C-alpha cells in the first residue's frame, strides 16, 4: 500500500515519463501498477521502476523508459551530487548479441536540457540471456562540434565488461564476466560534479569500490587523432567520427535521471548496429512483453539528490 | 534557543561573514554574540544580524555585513527563491545625508559569484535619523559591457522613497516618506527567478502588497540614451555612464545573500556622493560604535531557499 514518495523523501524534486508515455510531475503518493511502484522483500521496502522493450518512448528517444527526471537544472560549473543503492531484477531476454546496447538497462544519468540534448554520464547494467554475472558500465557522449548526427560514447567498464564486449553472433554471447554483477545484488553509484568535474563512486559488498575522475569543461576529443580505438571499433559498420567542443559542457543546463531506461528496443539492427537491438517486442503490447521477459525493472532503496562536493 | 540554526531549518545551505571578519562555513549550532544570534522577542524568536558600520570588510567591498551566502549557486537560468520575513531595528544614526547610501542596510540581494561580480539585486530598508518611517527599496547593478569602473545602480521604491532622494546638506533630511516602514516593523520579501525572469513580490501588514519583474536575461539598459535620469543626478559627480551587455546576467553564476549588509560606512563624502557615507567609525573599535549608534540590525522570522516558480 505504499507510494515510492514514502521511501524518497525528495520525491517532490522529481517528474517521471513511465514506459507507457504517461508524464507526472507531482509524485508525491503516486503510484502506477506495472511501471512505478514500491515493493516490499524481507526487511526492505524498494521502490520499482519497470518498463518494458517498446512502450510509448519520449520524443527525445527510440528507447522506454520509466525514469525520474530531475526538475531543478544545473551546469556543470555549480554541480550537483546525486546517490543511488539498487538492484537490477530483470533486463531484456532477446536481443541481437552483436548490438552493444541490447540486453541493458540505464540505471542513471546526467542528461543536458538544450543544444544537442546529450548525456555527459549514462550508467548501465548489461547482462547476457543465461549468464549470472552481469556488468556495470558508464558511458560518456561527446558534446558534438557541429552535427550531432557524428557523436558517440565512450564507454568505461565498472565490473564487468564495458558496452563495446558484443557477442560474435546474433544468438551466441561472450563469456560472462568473472567479475561481474549478479541480478538481484545491492549496488550504489555516486555522481558528484564539483566545479564542472565530475567524480564517480560505484561500491558492492565483496567488489572492489571503483572511482573516477572526468572533466565536463574541457574535452579530451578536440580532434581526430583523438578519438578513442573503442570508438573506431564499436562504430566501424555506423560511421561516427564527431569531435567535441573544447569546452564541453561547460555552462550547459543539465539535470540527472534515475531508474529503469530500457535500452533493449525492437529496432532492426541493420538499422543501427549500436543502440538498435531486434528484441522481441510483440508489436509493443505491454502485457505480453511482460510476460515473456522482454522489459527491464530496477529496484532503488536510495535515491539522494544533494549538492556537488570536493573529494575530501 | 540560541543558535539560529533551530529557528532556519535550512541554515546548512547558508555561509556566514560577520561584521568583525569572520568567516563560517557550518552554521549548525554556530552563533557569536554582537553579530548572529537569536533574540526572544514577546511570543516569537528572532535570528538577529548585527554590524558595526566599521568592522573588518569583505575582499570585494568596503562596507561591513554580518550576512549569509548561498553556498549552491545557480545561473539566472535555472533559477531560485527566496523568501525572507524581517524586521530592521536599526540603522546607522550618523553619515553625511547627502549621500544617497547613508543610513541604510541591504536585507537581501542576489550576487554573482564570476565576471565582475555584480549585483543583479540588493534590497534596502534607509530611514533619516528622528524620522518614524523609512523607505524600503531595490536596486538592479548593471553588468556593464566591457570596464566595471562605469557601472550603475538603478534604484526603486517599493515603499517610500528610493535610493536617490538625499537631504539638501550633511546634516538634514528630507520629509518623512508618507508611505514607508518603521523601525521593528515586519515586512516580507520573495526574490523568485524563473527562466532567468526576476519575480520580486513585498508585503507587510497594512501596506500595499507590492510586485515587479525584471527580466536577467535581455538588458534594457543597451544603450547610452536608455541609461534612466535617475543615474545623471546621482552619478553626476562619479564619471557613470556605463551600458550593460545585451544579455544582461545570461549564463552568470549568482547566489542569494540575507542579513544586515551595512551600507553607511566611514568613507569621504567628497570622494563619491553615492556609497562613501562620512559617518562616525570610532576608528573602526566596534564595541564603540555600538555603543554610540553605528551600526545595523536585521532581525529574520523566517528564511528560506527554493526553487524559482512560474508565477500564478
Ligand atoms: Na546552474
Amino acid at each position: 500500500t505504499k507510494y515510492p514518495s514514502e521511501l524518497i523523501p525528495q520525491m517532490d524534486e522529481w517528474k517521471i515519463l513511465l514506459g507507457d508515455g504517461t508524464h507526472k510531475e507531482d509524485l508525491v503518493n503516486y503510484a502506477k501498477d506495472d511501471f512505478f511502484y514500491v515493493e516490499h522483500e524481507n526487511e526492505t521496502d524498494w521502490v520499482v521502476f519497470k518498463t518494458p522493450n517498446s512502450g510509448i518512448t519520449s520524443r527525445t528517444s527510440s528507447n522506454t523508459r520509466t525514469e525520474l527526471g530531475q526538475k531543478k537544472h544545473w551546469i556543470p560549473e555549480t554541480g550537483g551530487k546525486l546517490n543511488a543503492t539498487l538492484k537490477v531484477q530483470h533486463v531484456s531476454t532477446s536481443g541481437d548479441a552483436r548490438v552493444a546496447a541490447s540486453y541493458s538497462v540505464v540505471v542513471g544519468q546526467i542528461h543536458s536540457d538544450e543544444g544537442h540534448e546529450n548525456e555527459p554520464i549514462k550508467i548501465f547494467y548489461k547482462k547476457f540471456p543465461g549468464h549470472t554475472k552481469g556488468s556495470v558500465f558508464w558511458n560518456y557522449e561527446i558534446n558534438t562540434k557541429g552535427d550531432n548526427s557524428k557523436r558517440w560514447d565512450y564507454s568505461t567498464a565498472v565490473w564487468g565488461y564495458d558496452m563495446s564486449v558484443v557477442g560474435p553472433t546474433a544468438t551466441s554471447y561472450p563469456e560472462e564476466p568473472e567479475d561481474g554483477i549478479a541480478l538481484g545484488e545491492e549496488f550504489s553509484y555516486e555522481i558528484n560534479v564539483y566545479e564542472g568535474i565530475m567524480y564517480l563512486t560505484f561500491s558492492s559488498e565483496g567488489h572492489k569500490t571503483i572511482k573516477f575522475t572526468k572533466n565536463l569543461l574541457k574535452s579530451n576529443f578536440t580532434k581526430k587523432s583523438d578519438i578513442p580505438q573503442q570508438i573506431k571499433t564499436l562504430y566501424a559498420s555506423i560511421g561516427r567520427d564527431g569531435i567535441e567542443r573544447e569546452n564541453a559542457y561547460a555552462g550547459e543546463i543539465q539535470y540527472f535521471k534515475l531508474g529503469a531506461y530500457n535500452q533493449t528496443n525492437g529496432k532492426s539492427p541493420e538499422d543501427n548496429l549500436v543502440w538498435s537491438t531486434g528484441a522481441d517486442v510483440y508489436d509493443g503490447d505491454i502485457a505480453k512483453q511482460y510476460a515473456n521477459g522482454s522489459y527491464a525493472e530496477v529496484w532503488f532503496k536510495e535515491a539522494t539528490l544533494g549538492s556537488g562536493s570536493a573529494p575530501e
